């Protein structure tokens, strides 16, 4: 198995389809990451999460590097070993969640558990994310809040493309890491196509085994992120994944991959599954709605899942409604399921050349 | 299948072990009944309850009656489709928790969730269990408080008797739950033999399938519970099963089998479970504790669960801490495990006539 190998089997218009294989397995692309906080897929087993469809999971390092700390989880056997997920797991620098005493260093932080102080660098981040075990690795950059000014925005990316760099120094300075692991590199500039340009040009001189595209979906809508991306992805190497992070809702994704994104993550199967909003094919419902008290119809009547194979909207309905945990299990489980459903899709459409007929039905039902 | 045929396999002293044959399915006994709430036996899906060898689940039939409505329930095809769990439930009357305006023909109470006015009575809690299809009805009586006056316990104790005739004639009276449930009737009389006798003998003269010892396990402590059963069992039927409610602790069990019962429930596994408290041979642990921070080792070394073949106290300790529901899901499984392996254990010590031994062996590890 090799460390890293990024293959196309596959192209529509911007869209591709492929493979990364890595040490722990195959993630097929597009493909979308479930997040899995604090070494956990809330109210799902690991092998829960995998029957869904999953290749791959998300950690996120300043939760981990709160509660139990990362250098527990290494002295425990790492993240894989902990929590009980064997295939791959992508975590993030940590430097966004500090953010929802800075300088060029990087940033020190009260936690918000309980006060103590913390530190994040690039060497930090970095150092943090090699403890854990993870197989892609992210770059610690500085987010640039929406909207930003053309001088806030310039002063940002470039302090990222700094850091990008120190994490790459970081990175292959720890012999196990460099030969087990992965690194990608972050695309910043907010919305302006020449910060975007110099940032993807200093991200490609610095090298890395994968590129997202940041400081988006912070507030700026789906129009504005789409138009955004329209000239930002072709900057990008061509021949290495494109990881769009924070994205989305199903449409979100759709679009995106139009765009030529191959990887994404997001809370929102889980978050909205646990406040009682399921996808369908037909838009998604919230399933605490009282038109829902007697259905006897499972969540959505095409999806493969367990949970649609066994339960009603009535009885998940009550469930929810009484704050009961198998509630937020079988949501979540549906959820995550669809949203597998939705990127193996996405991956047949583009391998046999009909994506972009599958956007089009997508949408006009999804939004019907 | 038979409706109700309960026949004893083997005795040792006191104890017993058999099965009793239903449509549903058959239950091995001595049992032990998870408790599932409000249709559902909180952080599991059905077949996980089934996985942990439990052949029957007990519902709530107050808590049921307030949400969704025994009425939506039937509604919907009955309570065994709407969770999905088609083996056999016994239900609740509904009046302990109505206790946790009263007369002779029932009593009337405000909701808990929304002041709304309900009433129960023998015949409405009877209806009540009808609508919900359950295998096993309970008849509705008065609990009696601990400590009583002998004055009070023979006037809740005859009151309970004229409620257990008026149950079995409104179950006798409905066609579809008379030919395919049981009917169990409460033995009254608080700590006194001669309201306990009286009890059984009325119970007896009126008929039931099985007979449970009521008004134990209500801040009596477990001498008092021990020396009551002592003279309390003898007095029921000896060849229908004898089940002791809420109750317990794994050395209540025990100590209760010793002494003639079949049956019992409680929400000690499961609730324990989510506030953090686990059940090994050695006793119970609080995973909590922070001396099981860096504990690699399984909840118990020799259960037989999925959690402890798969996951370490370290992990549990931490999912706990968190309040992750994947650490209420997993406590709960490890700890019905732990009941239906401690009740195979009896069953088969029983068949095998050194159950004696076993109590004591048993007693010997977990109090050290
Ligand atoms: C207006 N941006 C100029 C530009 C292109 C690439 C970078 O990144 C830099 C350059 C020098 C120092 N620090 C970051 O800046
Ligand atoms: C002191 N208890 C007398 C006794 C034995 C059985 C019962 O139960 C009764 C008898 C008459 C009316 N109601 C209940 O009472
Ligand atoms: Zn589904
Ligand atoms: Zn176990």
């Amino acid at each position: 198995r090799p460390r890293f190998s990024f293959s196309i089997a596959a192209r529509e218009g911007k869209a591709r389809t492929g493979t990364i294989e890595m040490k722990r397995g195959v993630i097929r692309t597009p493909a979308f990451m479930p997040v899995g906080t604090a070494a956990t897929v809330k109210a799902l087993k690991p092998e829960t999460v995998r029957a869904t469809g999953a290749d791959i999971i998300l950690g996120n390092t300043y939760h981990l590097m709160l509660r139990p700390g990362a250098e527990r989880i290494a002295k425990l056997g790492g993240l894989h070993s902990f929590m009980g997920w064997d295939r791959p797991i992508l975590t993030d620098s940590g430097g966004y969640q500090v953010m929802s005493k800075q300088s060029e260093e990087g940033v020190t932080f009260k936690s918000h558990l309980d006060g103590s102080r913390h530190m994040l660098s690039p060497e930090r981040s970095i150092e943090i994310q090699h403890l854990l075990g993870s197989d892609i690795v992210m770059a610690f950059d500085e987010c640039t809040p929406y909207p930003a000014t053309p001088s806030r925005a310039a002063s940002s990316m470039e302090r990222s493309m700094r850091w990008a760099k120190r994490s790459r120094d970081a990175f292959d300075s720890r012999k196990e890491q460099a030969e087990n692991a992965a690194l990608f590199g972050i695309q910043q500039g907010s919305v302006f196509e020449n910060l975007r340009q110099q940032s993807a040009d200093a991200l490609a001189e610095i090298g890395f085994d994968g590129y997202a595209v940041g400081g988006l979906a912070v507030g700026e809508g789906q129009d504005e992120m789409f138009r955004v991306l329209d000239f930002s992805v072709p900057m990008l190497p061509d021949d290495k994944p494109h990881y769009l992070m924070g994205v989305g809702k199903p449409d979100d994704i759709v679009g995106a991959v139009e765009r030529g994104i191959d990887m994404f993550d997001c809370v929102l199967p889980t978050r909205s599954g646990r406040n009682g909003q399921a996808f369908t094919w037909d838009g998604p419902i919230n399933i605490r709605n009282a038109r829902f008290s007697e259905d006897l119809k499972p969540l959505d009547s095409e999806c493969h899942c367990a949970v649609c194979q066994k339960w009603s909207r009535a009885y998940i309905h009550h469930l929810i409604r009484a704050g009961e945990i198998l509630g937020a299990m079988l949501m979540t489980e549906h959820n995550i399921a669809f949203y597998q459903q939705l990127m193996q899709k996405i991956r047949d459409s583009i391998s046999e050349g009909r994506f972009s007929q599958f956007a089009q039905d997508f949408r006009a039902r999804y939004f019907a």
